[PDB]
């Protein structure tokens, strides 16, 4: 077929850090793919433009999608509220692995968390649905401003997204 691919233009504090582009697996995780995509380019009016990544702990991942409450509560999917596990075919193998965040099985809205290392816990409990394809050097800038417990140090935001192809 032919995987889509978005964009994300991030900012620290309204200031331009740079851009990280996406491989979205849309073969395998074709509903979980769609997700993420509608939600890059907001064409259901609403998505991650203007959302910040709340937590961020770094040799671990990068959290955020949270566009409702800002505040990693929030966040809905295209498909009304929370959608079901679609499957658990592909793996947390290393840093650019992009993933579901959720509250437990079947919970997943439209908050999302970019790897910055093999996380194989979490195998089976998130599903892992697209790859970063550029902008690796920009996720882990983003690292920089996290913490251990998540907490950012500055405000980390989407100021841009979008699909590229
Ligand atoms: C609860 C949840 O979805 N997440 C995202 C992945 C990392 C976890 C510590 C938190």
């Amino acid at each position: 077929m032919v995987n889509p691919t978005v964009f994300f233009d991030i900012a620290v504090d309204g200031e331009p850090l740079g851009r990280v582009s996406f491989e979205l697996f849309a073969d395998k995780v074709p509903k979980t793919a769609e997700n993420f995509r509608a939600l890059s380019t907001g064409e259901k009016g609403f998505g991650y433009k203007g959302s910040c990544f709340h937590r961020i702990i770094p040799g671990f991942m990068c959290q955020g999608g949270d566009f409702t409450r800002h505040n990693g509560t929030g966040g809905k999917s295209i498909y009304g509220e929370k959608f079901e596990d679609e499957n658990f075919i592909l793996k947390h193998t290393g840093p650019g692995i992009l993933s579901m965040a959720n509250a437990g099985p079947n919970t997943n809205g439209s908050q999302f968390f970019i790897c910055t290392a093999k996380t194989e816990w979490l195998d089976g409990k998130h599903v892992v649905f697209g790859k970063v394809k550029e902008g690796m050097n920009i996720v882990e800038a983003m690292e920089r401003f996290g913490s251990r417990n998540g907490k950012t140090s500055k405000k980390i935001t989407i100021a841009d997204c979008g699909q590229l192809e």
